[PDB]
């Protein structure tokens, strides 16, 4: 199959670096032990490498077909077979609450399991997000709505998040879809939404729960005026779940995309076909953007994990290719035109490329798993000694890194993966060109990189009063202040100071905006580079932490494949510190010298 | 209009206001081509590109070529063939062609500016039209008798291919195993399978195809040194009249399914395997293949770089047009006010950052390939630079890997910004940027990968050259440095690149005592190539800004004034936001070690 997994690195992170096994068999996870967690990782990785990856090519080459008269999509049969393999193993219920039929587990294990589906066929996981979205509806719902959410989860209904409109993408608060209150307390939703993932899904599911943002008639402007509504594809019996009459919510177009083709990306028309789109106000309160961000937070974690998953299998495909491809002589024998030909892993530029791919893939894996350790209060306490409030703020700080830095990094470093194959990398015979096309969406949906970087600075640092950022910086400082990693710790110290300098510069521009409003533009100009710098710093630190563990295991006497694995962690941490981190010094100097010339330029001059 | 957005204004600015190529127009080789006619030609081909050539850009990708095993041919979509006919009917496939082959003499700088439009609109169309130019290369390398066949080939507009690559010989051309067996009559029978051959068949576009095939005569030595070049036509023909005769034994056997550039048929080509012989004629009746074939490789490397730049330019201009109309969000100065007016996204800082990044690299790359082309005519190099023919050739050789390697990497990377500017809509096939990205990814791979470009640049174009071309260009940068802030930033960048060159040269020279030292050259080579590209971009943009300042002081108005204002802004932005990174890259190159080379392969 195309999909090459890395359970070994996952288990290294979960158990040898972060110690998530400390909570297994205790309190919420009393019924899940470490051996079982490992077995589940191996099991889903095998399922991903087999039946799920089997339709990865098919979904792209034979993409979904829309019938505009039935407002339905037909998915390729091979992809539906992969979906059934996912459902038959219960993998659309990973980490679902126990009362909804799930297996309780730390979020760090949950996302490690999901990584394999996202690497093998990411749209398959997207289609399978229904039960998790039903749990969010449960948590935000009235007692009666919790009964519907239980049905939806138990029956495996699909689900969507429905926000975007043609004129309201990044600016969610500009949305014009309306909600009209009915005497009996239901609402009729009227509007056209766009770019809705999974808004129809062929016959995968008995029903779909649309979670729709809409503006009640007479509500105020902006996101504050928006409410969230449960809008099912089919009406249903609220006691038994029996599916009833079709609700007035119809797909009216399916986009032709660069990649992720098997994910139906839809225009969704509500109340436009002479049938009301009945919706129920979630929680029977008007609090839409707050409620919908429970969904957005999960989707941003998913997109980041998808990016990392895809870079990982891209790297491992490139590595396998490089080990076998014979081309050229060793550089030490270039002059000799009779020298033996060698496999291309002998060439310095190929080893540079591979170690770049490796270090970023493994640094990103460490980042999303680190982030997830703050998503359970019990895990954050056991592994970090951090209380619930701080853990939540740290998770909030890291999500735009997982999403924003992960999405940008994975796409960029897949360029190196493709390059490693030479001309063959341009062929559809190999999976890397599809990885690139499928990953380009990651920087765009669930909030563009610029929106992630604005969220990160203004909301996760400034509004947070820097508490979460100071916590993470303190952990990096402690690592620095703890022989064989001295050069790496010195390089990390410089990188930490560089990022601190960037944060101070941008905060200074924000303060200056009290006096000259246009000074705020300099925050915008520097925001994305600052986000990427924090990502690089975290990557280098977590890689260096991994190298410290690897040194310990090597000193203790690791042999064989274990020894090679640990040796590679040391090499990745050292390579990243020496080749990636120093660039942050120049980025700091650039951010310190930002000016508004590019903002004052006449638009006609571009 | 079309997907293709051209930039004749920037081309003319470069050709005439910056480099002064008009100095040679109306004189000597170019006596019959004046400046007004050159401008009219650029405008005319730009309109052709925006019109009939671009018309089939989408069709070629969505309805790609089909291989027919019943006939060993490739079929092309009709709309694309209509674009090809528009190209030939206009006589565009003979721009810069030698006069005796029917061409219009012109400076290479003008030639590549004309070609940029075809490459931006539908680059495969130019590739299929490379026949006459390759026939001229055959003419130049051929016997007196062969010159007669090359004249027929160019006159009749035959297609042509360059046939080097094999399944086990890609970057390592010298490992090729395709064989040539001399026949009693002095012809050769070619036997082997070649891979990834562009335009290996082309439907009914042409009456014949000239394959220029590298092969190893029986008993020849092992290296590239042992390869010879052969003229292998698809059809035999009458060497005097050109009448097409019997099929020659050279057949396409598959067409590759590619990420992009789909309408360019990329084929496995089998010689002498469908048992009629592939008859070939030794080019020039001498054994000198790799030297002869590099005449073709040099033009192909210029083409790939120009293609990448052309595609980034139309990607940028599409993103700019979109950004000017897309209303989204309030101005950042009104972020708190959820009642503030919505603005077009060009008002947002990250979008202006993105657009200026795209602009500066697109225009810097255009300046680089036009600057390079000014060294490709001795008469232009003398007129515009005061540089003799020998130095001009060495400087052109130095810059070709920058055009190809730095251009290919840069265009693909900065198209990411172009797509991002469209938001979610950038991921749609409704807009052309996703196809630009797919079509552009090949540029870093064929006609020599980036790593091969960087190794050529350093080992051959610098070390073997004893740094003569490099010192000349560095001297011109230093003279400009001697726009004060931009000149200070350029001074730092020049010193940075000089430090990189010194470090890598040390690693290479130390290899005599410590063989593994050479690996550090390999580790740093691509970063060094890219740093040189960034330095050249920043220098040429600053040179453009100096001209722009002059024209503004002289009273420029209207659209001219806006253009010149944009050049000042691009040069300043590039100097302040791109060049400083070269300082960290220098320190990284100065710190290279062989830990990554000593690591066990199993540890990756
Ligand atoms: C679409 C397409 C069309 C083409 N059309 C033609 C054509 O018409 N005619 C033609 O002659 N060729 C053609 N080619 C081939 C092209 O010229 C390239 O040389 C070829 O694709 C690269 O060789 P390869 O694919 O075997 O990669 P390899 O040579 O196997 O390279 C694989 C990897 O190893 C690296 N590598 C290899 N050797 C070294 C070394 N010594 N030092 C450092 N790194 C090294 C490369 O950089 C690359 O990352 C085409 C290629 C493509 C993709
Ligand atoms: C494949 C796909 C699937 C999707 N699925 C869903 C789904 O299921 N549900 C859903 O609700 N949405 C979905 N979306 C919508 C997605 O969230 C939007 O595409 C995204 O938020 C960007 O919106 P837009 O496309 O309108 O771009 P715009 O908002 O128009 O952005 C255009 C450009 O302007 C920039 N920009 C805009 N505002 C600002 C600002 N204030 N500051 C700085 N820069 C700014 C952006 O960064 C971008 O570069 C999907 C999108 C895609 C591509």
């Amino acid at each position: 199959s195309h999909y090459k997994s890395n359970v070994r690195d996952q288990v290294f992170n979960l158990f040898e670096v972060f110690g998530v096994d400390k909570v297994l068999g205790a309190d919420k996870f009393s019924d899940l032990d470490a051996d079982t967690a490992r077995e589940m990782l191996t099991e889903i990785a095998r399922l991903a490498e087999g039946p799920i990856a089997e339709s990865f090519v098919e979904g792209d080459r034979n993409p979904p077909v829309f019938d505009p008269e039935t407002h339905t999509v037909t998915l390729p049969e091979g992809f539906k077979k992969s979906m059934r393999a996912l459902f038959d193993g219960g993998w659309d219920k990973v980490g679902l609450a126990e009362h909804l039929g799930g297996i309780p587990m730390p979020r760090a294990l949950q996302w490690a399991l999901i990584e394999h589906i996202l690497g093998a066929n990411p749209a398959a996981y997207m289609y399978a997000m229904g039960p998790g979205m039903s749990e969010i509806f449960y948590n935000n719902g009235t007692d009666e709505q919790k009964k519907w959410a239980t049905i939806a989860a138990e029956r495996g209904w699909g689900a969507t998040m429905v926000l975007t409109e043609p004129d309201a993408g990044s600016d969610v608060g500009a949305g014009r879809t309306k909600a009209v209150q009915q005497p009996d307390g239901t609402w009729h939703i009227e509007g056209v939404k766009r770019f809705i993932t999974s808004a129809d899904s062929d016959d995968l599911f008995e029903n779909i729960m649309h979670l729709v943002l809409a503006r009640p008639e007479g509500a105020g402007p902006g996101t504050k005026g928006l409410s969230l509504f449960f809008v099912p594809k089919f009406h249903f019996d609220h006691e038994t779940g029996e599916i009833g009459e079709r609700n007035g919510v119809f797909v009216t177009n399916v986009e032709h995309k660069m990649g992720l083709k098997v994910s139906a990306t839809c225009e969704l028309s509500l109340g436009q076909h002479g049938i009301p789109a009945v919706g129920w106000l979630v929680g029977e309160v008007h609090n839409g953007i707050a409620q919908m961000f429970d969904v957005i937070e999960q989707a941003r974690m998913m997109v980041g994990t998808k990016a990392i998953a895809t870079l990982s299998t891209g790297y491992l495909n490139a590595l396998e290719y490089a080990k076998e491809r014979v081309q050229g002589a060793d550089m030490t024998q270039m002059t000799d035109k009779t020298a033996p030909r060698v496999t291309i892993t002998h060439h310095p530029d190929v080893r540079r490329s591979l170690m770049t791919q490796k270090a970023y893939a493994e640094g990103l894996r460490a980042i999303y798993l680190y982030t997830a350790t703050f998503q359970d209060a019990e895990v954050a306490q056991a592994v970090h000694g951090v209380d619930g409030d701080l853990a939540a703020r740290v998770n909030d700080l890291l999500l735009p890194i997982v999403k924003g830095f992960g999405s940008e990094t994975a796409y960029a470093k897949l360029t190196e993966s493709l390059q490693t194959l030479g001309g063959s990398g341009f062929l559809q015979d190999y999976p890397i060109e599809q990885y690139i096309r499928d990953s380009k969406i990651d920087s765009l949906y669930e909030g563009t990189t610029a929106i992630q970087a604005q969220d990160f600075f203004f909301r996760k640092i400034i509004r947070d009063k820097g508490q979460a950022l100071a916590y993470v910086a303190g952990e990096i400082e402690q690592f620095i202040k703890n022989g064989r990693l001295k050069t790496e710790r010195e390089l990390l110290a410089t990188a930490l100071a560089d990022v601190q300098g960037m944060a101070a510069s941008l905060t200074g521009y924000l303060m200056a905006a009290q006096e000259d409003a246009a000074s705020i533009y300099k925050v915008g100009l520097g925001s994305v580079r600052f986000l990427m710098a924090v990502g690089d710093l975290l990557s280098g630190w977590l890689l260096a932490r991994q190298a410290a563990v690897a040194i310990e295991k090597l000193d203790a006497g690791a042999t064989g494949a274990d020894k090679s694995f640990y040796e590679g962690k040391i090499a990745a941490a050292s390579f990243f510190a020496k080749n990636m981190l120093p660039l942050l010094t120049s980025t700091r100097q650039i951010i310190e010298n930002l000016d508004n010339d590019v903002m004052e330029l006449d638009e006609a001059a571009f």
